[PDB]
């Protein structure tokens, strides 16, 4: 005649024997209605935390924006001829890509001109928080991060003498955060009055 | 209503009478071009702050990343007997989920070994900012956040003597931010030289 | 022998060849290797820091954390006193903040009030550039990130630590100026500066 179908270009296909005309569709992205209509299979957007589904729209995960917990653990000082430890109760605040360990004021013993203050995160963290969550973005690299000046009260029983010492995040290894404390010179003493200190550093992600 | 030849499998359908061949399409998901082409319906994704439209593309609202304003208000000290206030002009910087109150150096009066420094945000905040914008993510919980060592000059008219005192964000209550100032020992004085100080803490979002 | 008069779009029957095909918008649809019509997977128009994190929409890890270092000159100037020291500091860009982790160093005399300038014109290692150190407040004079720092002043003997006030004052043409003042002073010729971390919101454009 002057009107019929000889060939059929994909996705269309005409079976040469039965002459049935059908269409090839990718079932993972398309489907056919109960009404026999061709439709697109609705799929939800693929989001990577911190990007998330907030109130139906695409937003920022509130967990990422603010998370709180606390650590009830052992803080230990180590220096030339010295080694002691104190139990401390500190709040933990994870805001964006930063972790903040809010240490309270505490009493310690003698300190050398240079020493290390170690926070043991292997134990003490309130679930669902874990040791791994305290890892810095720079992992276990030795750095001089967040250096700050801190005034510690040194005494031998009498009125304390406040020495200004330099403190910074030095390294995190196997769940133990090591802080370097040094400088300011030293006087003979047996006790120390440490001020409340907030230690912050970029937290490791993904 | 009508009848179609079994030869065209849905979504295709051959009208047995008119012998017109057409296709069934779910209009809510598919449409036909001006060029007669089958196309997918363009969907508009819902974005939730901080995720916003950045020049047609999907990005992070510049408002969330950085905002600047200022507070011209009253800073008041209170410490067992001693009580006084000073007017201060400070810049406010909201960067990501943090608020930064950049207090300038100011002169105050006597201070006790332990006391509170209150910033009154119910008044003095410059638009667009509102008192509510200063609420911490931990809203009114008593904490020991952002503890730091600060050197204050104490004097009685003569050359000042600088005492190292411990300062931290203690609590935010009904628009008033209370900072704890203590430790470091005291000396007899009538005036105090406070250094410029930046108070930072995670800002509330909902 | 099998009449088929007319094919409604997107279908189209060529009256000459009698070939039946379909019109599809290639920007939204495509045809499989298996000859199946499928939805064309395209990525949306994303703006940094929002990136295409392995298949989906995520936050670029580059925005969350980026490290580098500066090997440059730190120079002090105040009431006629001028001097410089070479310093090696780590630089950490986390979110919208830049952190210059300065190490402890030795300097010379300092006045009651002076400026400490970090020259970012040179010394920045990849992927950093001078422009990357610009604050969000550009070259506005501010009193940002004020903190108390203890510097050791000496004349050769045991140092005396004076508590001085320090803050980010201004960034200009690649040079970050820090104000150092207050706390009084004493006669000295040398200074022991402690390690200091300078942080401020980084510019984005």
């Amino acid at each position: 005649e002057q009107s019929y179908v000889a060939s059929a270009v994909t996705p269309l296909r005409l079976n040469s024997s039965t002459k049935v005309l059908d269409m090839l569709i990718d079932s993972s992205t398309l489907e056919i209605n109960s009404s026999g209509q061709l439709t697109v299979r609705s799929t939800s957007p693929n989001l990577r935390y911190p990007i998330a589904d907030v109130s139906g729209g695409i937003g920022m995960s509130p967990n990422y924006r603010f998370r709180q917990s606390m650590w009830i653990g052992i803080v230990s000082y180590s220096g030339s001829g010295l080694n002691w430890r104190v139990q401390v109760n500190s709040d933990i605040f994870i805001v964006d890509d930063y972790i903040h360990i809010c240490l309270p004021a505490f009493d310690g013993f003698s300190i050398a001109d240079g020493g290390d203050l170690s926070l043991n995160f292997v134990t003490g963290l309130l679930p669902p928080l874990l040791t791994g969550d305290t890892e810095p973005a720079f992992h276990n690299d030795v750095v001089t991060y967040g250096a700050q000046t801190v005034a510690i009260g040194l005494s031998s029983g009498g009125a304390p003498q406040y020495m200004s010492k330099n403190l910074w995040v030095e390294q995190w290894q196997d769940g133990v955060l090591r802080l370097r404390v040094e400088g300011g010179g030293s006087i003979t003493h047996s006790n120390s009055k440490w001020p409340a200190m907030t230690v912050s550093y970029p937290r490791s992600f993904t």
